[PDB]
């Protein structure tokens, strides 16, 4: 596996629910930078590097992904619930000294990052989430239309263990078949075949993927309610956010963006991008100028 | 292949159509009775109440199109082959093979799909229908939820453009139809089918050219069949024939809405009636669906 993040160091940071592993670079405010499905770290090697000339970049694997400890999920799917994975990663942070820092996410890693927000504001000082709309409004607005879309929701939530007897039997046609339905080609050019391969050897491991269905599963679930909980209580993300977005991501499908999360956010700002679902990688420098401008 | 022959006394047909043939197990004299099985399964699932419909009634267990030992027609890009309206025509046409212009149906799963599609589009060929813990498709996308997508996620994962589901069911076939099948049923195990039935749809799901016709038949019912289900909504369009429907008490239809209540909006001449079951309601609950199914028809 090659090393996509040059001059950049390697921290295992030890946690109450396992190690968090992260490559760390930069110099200045933290940034901590939160990857997604079926992803790892790496996905942010094409911007971290500009984001590294003014932050402290802090690129995770996410609990239960990459080379992260998996901690053994339960019946509620607890570890891998976005509010425990936020919890964990704050906890991770701490191991560092950051108690207030920046933090963009994307997929999995935003729905932690705006899950972090709502739990514990005072730890962020801006927020950035990338194609991303909260779980509840993916599921409130899961018609035909978008059931047909975004199927895995529905397809990976299921009781192990059918998806993952399901991807047992094939596991590098599912990583790259995901990979490049939700890219703006249709295809893996958009990422580096180096980077193709961190996200194929990740998803090869039957652990892994069960952890990957155990976050689609708190996602169906958990996730879900703890966002009911804040919608009909009117809790509001009160972190200064930028909401970024691919004009032909998952996001935009259900819905037009920025109105979504300006229901969730007291002070959001939201800027699309032609581009798929993988931002950081569809599109490095307009994701970077964008975040780069937002945390400045 | 040694399967078990299930209909001892029912003779066995190859019904040829424009489309392919038609697999069929025929036995009993009287009115003209068609039963059509649903998914993961094949004609053997009225094993356990084809014999009591046989008293009555010329019963006719057909494989559905692509299904079983049915031909698989070439599908296109609109999946015309496996939409209800080709399917129903298709079988129209196999009854005819026979003799049959005016006939029963009994549909369950998938083949209550393509039953109420056809006394929807030819109600002159039928004398009564009956539907089998379903509700018409249409109505199971607009009452698309995050309950009912998580219940009925197949009908997302299955329709998926080919090969993604394909290739994910060709994971483990074995276990994916014998999950189905057990997910499905009141016991939440495989207990309530005969295990000879149970390997008969094992086969079937073991070959992948069957596979990539059930994803068909899903890839249809979630274009073409709710296309032409919504035309009939839109255009106030109702089953005129008499017909049943039958559903379980811990199935799919009663999950979106109450299935007499659904029916009613697509029919005129509707009665039903919960039966103590899952899905599969001729197999769990074989002696209260064909009674019910004896008491409608004659």
């Amino acid at each position: 596996l090659a090393d996509l993040f040059p001059g950049f160091g390697s921290e295992w940071i030890n946690t109450s629910s396992g190690r968090i592993f992260a490559r760390v670079g930069g110099d200045g405010p933290p940034l901590l930078l939160l990857h997604g499905f079926p992803q790892t770290h790496v996905m942010w090697h094409r911007v971290a590097p500009k984001l590294a000339e003014r932050f402290k970049v802090i690129v995770a694997d996410l609990p239960g992904y990459g080379w992260s400890d998996m901690p053994e999920s339960d019946e509620q799917h607890t570890p891998y619930t976005k509010r425990a994975m936020a919890k964990q990663l704050i906890e991770a942070m701490e191991q560092l000294g950051h108690v207030h820092f920046a933090l963009a996410g994307h997929d999995r890693g935003a729905r932690v990052s705006y899950r972090l927000a709502l739990d514990s504001p005072g730890r962020l000082s801006k927020l950035a989430v990338l194609d991303i709309l909260p779980t509840y409004e993916y599921w409130q607005r899961m018609n035909r239309a978008y059931a047909l879309k975004i199927y895995h929701w529905s397809f990976l939530a299921q009781p192990a263990p059918l998806p993952e007897n399901l991807l047992g039997g094939d596991p590098d046609f599912y990583v790259k078949a995901k990979l490049a339905s939700w890219t703006r080609a249709g295809d893996l050019s958009a990422f580096d075949p180096r980077a193709v391969e961190h996200y194929r050897i990740a998803f090869a491991d039957p652990m892994r993927r069960h952890v990957m269905c155990e976050d689609y599963r708190a996602g169906a679930y958990a996730d879900f309610e703890h966002d009911k909980i804040d919608v009909e209580a009117g809790n509001k993300i009160p972190v200064p956010m930028l909401a970024l977005w691919g004009a032909s991501g998952i996001a935009q499908s259900a819905a037009t963006p920025l109105d979504v999360w300006r229901k969730w956010a007291s002070d959001v700002q939201g800027a699309p991008i032609e581009s798929g679902h993988f931002l950081p990688e569809e599109a490095p420098d307009q994701t970077a100028e964008a975040l780069v401008r937002f945390f400045s």
